[PDB]
């Protein structure tokens, strides 16, 4: 809704003066790290006169970009807001004068003390989808490009954002039935491997630990679509996902390739989702919300099938 | 020269507009190789901006800044690659100067770009001129030759020093080599520990023990990705091949490194502060440890396959 856009107007009228925006910094640990992947992969796709970097809060605050200043945003998430590398991160940005974003669920946390904006997110079961912290993320981004350069899918962009929540909850129906056959499947496989590539790349690099979590013996790999075009295949499974948009081409090749060889492969479309009523100019960036959300259910069902380590949301 | 490849190409496009967008596109051990040279933008540039891009990515969803004021670094080993040449191709239509990187100087690469460089490769080669410091010396030329590098010379004096290093590390650690392959002859999984410039060095030692071993391809774990939970000890008791090194991001590897000892973990520690990279001075020391890990592991490596 309207916060990201009255924050990031707040913004452009402040720097304006002082040359304006040019840089953007996604800054986190843990999941929200994963959950700025949209973000960067829209920016690098979509602006001209923008650059965006997305770092581990720790990279960060040891190593800070030279070009950390007035002319930066700095957008940082915590879910609990107490992530020390993160506040430090804010902190930082603060002292080279760039204006720093909140997001977080804890509007009374450490960490909104160290930034000159805070928004919240949807979260929990249930949550709309299009006030996520993913979308939140998102939505920085886009009004950062839209307000500073212009952004030709703007509308395209609120359409995908208006149908994301109901696409995502028919879709966790949906997958019910399969579900119950995957963890059927999988629940002895003592490693899986995670294939995906995209905008929607992080929500697979997610996964890949939410398994991991669950087996307990291997942290996996997450392995780019892009990496199966040739042999040689250089007998663990393959939990795949197939993309909307414009990486769908390096998807298809790399199953058509998986297939071949004859491997066992859990396939999540999102062209079978729902989510192709969505326009092709932005379908790109909702790839993560999708497969993000849809991924409990087969989670919670390989989990009824048969170390505690708490992540970081 | 980078810097005559590169001067040309500041020549070319000044009347377009200038350059400002720089992407690094390849696959494989390529990609992993163009790691330090997109840190080193993300840290030194003000108004140059970096992409480090899969191949089949690039050209299946160019971004759209891919222009006259882009210039695109392509690598490929032999210069076969077709989707390095595609790439290529896709620039070039963009009207975006391509500089192929590639070993062999005749290979079908080479006619798809506007300026080829070639690196050292194989036994007995100098590091200065190897494909990740040629990768690196084209970042270096493009920051320098558009807005100006602060630390230009302390890097060339980098660049004098590295071969030395380098060629004095593999002999000093040869010993410590032997004893490490017994030790790791029966684990068909270790992992691989590494933080800022020098990350891809750590991700292509991971495809490299995935070579050796062939089991399963384990993470390359980001250092600063362990108070993160969740964290990779388990009963599996996977050993840990460290790579600890020195500049700015030394102090996160430290960190990594005390965690893991407290939970007694199997740790192979290789330390560029023992190496002698110091020499280097600490403006640029970051993007030399790459080169420092990348040319160390093979003597661990090679002598893994021995006792096997």
């Amino acid at each position: 809704m309207m916060g990201m856009k009255e924050t990031v107007s707040n913004i452009v009228t402040s720097q304006a003066e002082k040359g304006g925006v040019k840089h953007v910094y996604y800054v986190a640990c843990g999941g929200s790290y994963a959950a700025f992947y949209p973000a960067k992969a829209f920016l690098e796709k979509e602006a001209k006169a923008l650059t965006v970097g997305l770092y581990n809060s720790g990279e960060f605050i040891n190593n800070p970009p030279v070009a950390l200043g007035e002319n930066a945003v700095v957008v940082v998430a915590s879910h609990k807001g107490n992530t020390p590398e993160t506040i430090k991160a804010a902190e930082i940005a603060r002292q080279h004068g760039a204006p720093v974003i909140g997001l977080t669920w804890i509007m009374d946390s450490p960490l909104v003390a160290h930034c000159d904006y805070v928004e919240t997110y949807t979260f929990g079961d249930g949550k709309d989808i299009a006030g996520e912290k993913t979308m939140k993320g998102l939505l920085s981004a886009v009004e950062l490009l839209q307000q500073t350069e212009g952004y030709a899918h703007y509308d395209d962009f609120q359409d995908g954002v208006s149908k994301i929540n109901r696409i995502v909850w028919r879709a966790c129906e949906q997958v019910a039935e399969r579900a119950q056959a995957f963890a059927q499947e999988y629940k002895d496989d003592k490693v899986i491997y995670t294939v995906a590539s995209g905008a929607g790349y992080g929500a697979a690099y997610l996964q890949s630990i939410c398994i991991f979590m669950e087996m307990q013996w291997i942290h996996s790999a997450c392995i780019h679509s892009g990496e199966f075009f040739h042999g040689p295949f250089e007998n663990t499974p393959f939990f795949f996902q197939f993309s909307e948009g414009n990486t769908r081409a390096v998807d298809e090749r790399a199953l058509n390739f998986l297939k071949k060889y004859g491997r066992r492969i859990e396939v999540v479309d999102a062209a079978a989702l729902g989510l192709s009523t969505i326009k092709t100019t932005v379908i790109d960036y909702f790839n993560h919300s999708l497969f993000n959300n849809v991924y409990p259910v087969y989670n919670r069902a390989l989990a009824e099938a048969r170390y505690m380590w708490k992540v970081e949301y």
